[PDB]
């Protein structure tokens, strides 16, 4: 069994979170009326996890996650990004403009209060954070240095409060070199086996009082209710795990349908069309390097969201995602039934024509998403300033929109030669010409393919070249700039997004309401203490065991990883998997202090069972005492299916050995303040 | 797991080990010079491949790929035993195989004192006779005077230090029983090839025939089934991990006894050159496959032929970057190289000196026959133009003799150039992408004339080949048929083309010449060496290099880590083929009736105690390219399976057996009695070959 709950579902699970081995009362996870590891879980950046492991406020969390800071630090002079920073001193720790971090103070049951005024619309507004927590200073004494957190839990059937602290000053304290903090960041991303060291320290600072302050001289760490001491002492398969933090999103309640436009829509064509891009792209630059110092980043994230879209197939085909998510809809219609209430299947047929109604419309938005708006360049052009149809004012605003769309990190070599007419020559294949933009429509019916349109607006187009522009700003016409193939290429595309997106905005509310409806009779019939909702970016705990698991047939997974692995795939005339030198010298030397394993070899990762997605990266992991033991950062490709359902024998969370991060610290750093401050075991 | 190809006789000095990982038999169980043994009952199949007897009537059993060509050539289209599988359901339907044999060995003998004389009485040697198999084996007759259906064979062992004769029999009548589809005998041909873990029925069933008398011969109507004098028992009770694993076969050839600069010409060039350009020609051919799908319809089989020989390369220098593969072979030389100075003797040191010389002497001469090889005649399609003879430059105003010269230059100009050998994907990729990296690797000196010239004279290598295609006749299909309408002599003899395939043609031979000056050399300099390496270890307790000799190897059935993390299991099962299902990719196909028995779990006593149906093992015996088919037996000399492959991971294991990778992969002979049963409904079989069962 899995689930991401609630802090106040721990009373019901604790008898079977004692039965894996956990020596905790439900009291030490959770207390409103006291202290206890909700006030040591914090929310970093909004879309990741830290955790506080001091005396004096010191956040620990991942690598990718403050890599944004560290990039900032970053410079030539003192390359950060590459070399790592190690602070030695309070008055070295550096400052980040605009970083938040939040702590939960109390959670606050608020169904009854938001359901009356409710009642009152677009048919969103009991979904949307945008109006929840509007409702938040009616019912508390109302703004000092927090902020009131109001979110919708199974579909729309309860609402809960966060009251929380908002911290604003908080301090780069450490990083590992991006060659221990990404290791294999190209081939073994939502991958296990693991070999990377993905971790970075942070501090929390508040005044004289302790509360959340913005960055001053006052600035004192802050001393933490609670914080989680760390256990170094080692982890063995099948010990208790438990992982808390702030998941993104799941679709727990999928009906076999809304599985189906999973499938057929969301993830096959992002499979098609970014496994095109991502093909040409891959040939472009292991032929000028010039185009791999660039495009690095955009092949990257989309690479990123490829491979866990087809790990997302990957439960479709071989696990039978759908035909579970058909046999719990089938039973709850039974239940239904045998109980006599008809509020169940008209929800669900409400939601089958909802997800009916809309699937022409949609295929043809992600089709325009993932295929011209993500991977064509040209969708970025700039668009005719209105006046043109001190005489007028555009001419000024044309060329500030050139130094953006021309501004940096594109190349008009690539898209041109193949990149755009490969995108749009299959997406002309998949959209009817009827029912694509009237630029494209146009386009094509003039020079007969795809491929002669693009070739036609790089041949007519001013934003073809830089000195082409600046040649044409010489003496500027107000008719060219009217009809530009690229100028309307880019509105088409953009008007007919906008136009597809109001369309298809019709079925969100019949769905959402039949979802809450549907979802209500699934929360009456197994109890709300025994079900877990969907995840909304809140504060959830999940438990299993320090496991591996069985991929396929002869071939068994190991739960933990060591330092060997990473020798093992050494390779300097690769960027991902080049190893530090004074790393590899550690290695040589087995210099790994008493931070190694019972066997002798170097911990760097393990996995365990638990049910963790979205952004959970950087959450705690903890031993069945309540210490620290180690860091998650990813999850698997074959657990990707798990955000509709969770896979017990496949999916697994994948974790940084906590004994592996002081060993950088210590042993390869040679910071031995910070192993003063966070005390291992 | 101690990694020896034991000779036959040495087995006395190993069967103290072998009991001791749980062996219950006797020396003379496995080798008796005075009677039966297991000895009678491991044939050599096709002369390149092992076999084993399994029953009084002369039941055979080996491998898919090792009696692949019997079965095409009784196949039609819904005779199609390729596709359908074959099955014989009594004695007469036995498909008869005119020319395949099949040898037993009826005794061995150390002949090595007499084949040294001969060898002291030649005059003018070549150096090369020694080790030569055909010379030797015609020393034979006036040794043994009599010589009907037997064959003898003399060998080479230890580099030329031992000599062992083989009395063979020889069976020309070896017909075809039974056969699985090729769904089943080939699944997972491409991918998992040199690969564990394995998922693949590779057997197929044949019969030896004798006269009435039981004597080997050729074939008759009035034959009947050869009665062996032992043969091997099926035991169908399971295997298990560290189960005790006999395996006796004929291994190809391994290189034992490389010196430390052998392995680098062995890595550098032998395997490296082979990864660099095969790597290339694949890296093209397969974008053309991957964009217009009537391409593989002859494109995909030249494709797996070549990532054959890729894989294999990759996983030799797989143990050169990671196992320490060259480090062991030299400390092992320097092992014997300080036993040479401690009992004061200098023909050792003398020796690796002169190994050495001869590799380095010969290193440029190899560099530029594997690049030719690789490169441009097995890669480039244009190495194999037709090219006119005798016939049209000597005697053109001889209009007979003309029209049979190019009536042949149609015979050569559709033997190549046949049924998708596109000369658009000739044109556009794969020749120019090879021999541009051909021409940057081998200096223009040292290239052939007209790639030499060609380049020179054109600039770069690409516009030296679409030249061939502009002016050549045999660019296109057309132009060839409107040549001949109008047959220029002139215009034949220096077709572009037709120069090209005859300069890297010439280049070949003048190579191999030039080379095999150092093969004396260096066969004596290795004799001397290993004579060495004999006398410090002693030959009881050393295992010769295989020479397509009788060998038995023992370990224990083992899994192993092939890299951090990852462990694989012992054994396979029938879900592993069903994991590995894909209707639209051939090697992965599943026969709906082998599903059907998946579904239903029918598996009769053949399923693991576990209720799954077993299909391939492995263990820690050492094998080669030659044991394809070799019997695997238990520790009371029972049949469990038959080998047919090994990983990728123990590809060194031909210079040094690596204990902790290499495994050999077998067939489970549960899974092969399955077919035989479930499958094809032969019941005939399995009452013939009367398994081991539990009750
Ligand atoms: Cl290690
Ligand atoms: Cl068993
Ligand atoms: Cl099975």
């Amino acid at each position: 069994d899995g689930g991401m709950w609630l802090m106040q579902q721990i009373n019901g699970q604790v008898a079977r979170m004692k039965s894996l081995g956990m020596q905790l009362e439900a009291a030490d996870i959770y207390n409103p009326n006291g202290s206890s590891l909700k006030d040591a879980v914090v929310m970093f950046d909004g879309g990741c996890t830290g955790v506080l492991v001091s005396n004096q406020g010191l956040l620990l969390t991942n690598h990718h996650c403050g890599y944004d800071q560290i990039q900032k630090h970053s410079s030539v002079q003192h390359n950060y990004l590459k070399d790592g920073f190690w602070s030695y001193s309070l008055a070295e720790e550096l400052v980040n403009p605009g970083l938040e971090v939040e702590i939960v103070d109390e959670i606050t049951d608020v169904t009854a209060a938001v359901k009356k005024e409710l009642e009152r619309p677009s048919g969103l507004e009991f979904l949307s954070p945008r109006y929840l927590s509007s409702l938040a200073p009616e019912i508390v004494a109302s703004r000092p240095g927090y902020r009131y957190e109001i979110k919708a839990f199974y579909g729309g059937n309860r609402y809960y409060m966060f009251t929380k602290k908002v911290f604003r000053d908080v301090r780069l304290v450490a990083a590992p070199p991006s060659s221990i903090g990404k290791f294999g960041s190209d081939t073994d991303n939502w991958a296990w086996p693991r070999h990377t060291g993905d971790f970075s320290i942070f501090r929390l600072y508040a005044d004289k009082n302790g509360n959340p302050a913005e960055y001053s001289k006052d600035n004192v760490p802050y001393r933490p209710k609670r914080w989680v001491k760390v256990n170094a002492q080692g982890v063995k398969e099948g010990d208790f795990a438990l992982i808390m933090g702030y998941p993104g999103t799941t679709y727990k309640f999928f009906t076999a349908d809304e599985v189906t436009e999973w499938s057929e829509i969301d993830n096959n064509i992002r499979i098609e069309m970014r496994g095109i891009l991502q093909d040409v792209m891959l040939r472009e630059m292991l032929a000028d390097p010039k185009i791999n110092i660039m495009y690095a980043a955009k092949y990257a994230s989309s690479q990123n969201g490829y491979k866990r879209a087809q790990g997302a197939n990957w439960a479709i085909r071989r696990r039978s995602l759908r035909e579970i998510k058909l046999a719990q809809q089938q039973e709850v219609l039974a239940w239904a039934k045998q109980k006599g209430i008809a509020t169940t299947e008209e929800a669900v047929r409400a939601i089958s024509k909802a997800i009916e109604g809309r699937q022409d419309l949609r295929m043809r938005q992600r089709y325009l998403l993932e295929g011209i708006l993500m991977g064509i360049e040209m969708s970025n052009a700039p668009a005719a300033d209105s006046d043109i149809a001190r005489r007028e004012a555009g001419l000024q605003s044309i060329r500030k929109q050139f130094e953006a769309f021309f501004n940096k990190d594109y190349s008009p070599e690539v898209e041109k030669d193949q990149l755009a007419i490969a995108l749009l020559t299959r997406y002309a294949e998949r959209i009817p010409a009827e029912k694509q933009p009237i630029s494209i429509r146009e386009g094509i019916a003039e020079y007969g393919s795809a491929k002669a349109y693009v070739e036609m607006i790089f041949d007519k187009s001013i934003y073809a070249s830089r000195e082409r522009f600046e040649e044409f700003m010489k003496n500027p016409d107000r008719d060219r700039l009217l009809r530009d193939p690229m100028s309307r290429f880019a509105a088409s595309v953009a008007y007919e997004h906008q136009k597809l997106a109001k369309e298809v905005a019709a079925f969100d509310a019949p769905l959402a309401a039949a979802q809450r409806s549907y979802v209500a009779s699934v929360l009456d019939m197994k109890g709300q203490p025994n079900l877990a909702p969907d995840a909304n970016l809140t504060l959830r705990f999940t438990y299993g065991e320090i496991k591996g698991y069985q991929p396929r047939d002869v071939v068994t997974y190991g739960a933990k990883s060591t330092l060997e692995g990473v020798m093992e795939k050494e390779d300097p005339n690769n960027w991902e998997y080049v190893v530090d030198p004074k790393l590899k010298a550690l290695y040589e030397a087995k210099n790994y202090g008493r931070y190694a394993n019972s066997d002798g070899s170097m911990p760097v990762n393990f996995c365990a069972t638990t049910h963790t997605t979205g952004g959970n990266a950087g959450s705690p992991v903890m031993n069945a005492r309540g210490e620290l033991i180690g860091l998650n950062f990813d999850r698997n490709w074959e657990g990707v299916g798990g955000d509709i359902e969770y896979l017990p024998n496949y999916q697994r969370s994948i974790i940084l050995d906590i004994r592996y991060l002081l060993f950088i610290i210590d042993k390869f750093a040679g910071c031995q303040r910070l192993i003063d401050e966070i005390q291992p075991q």
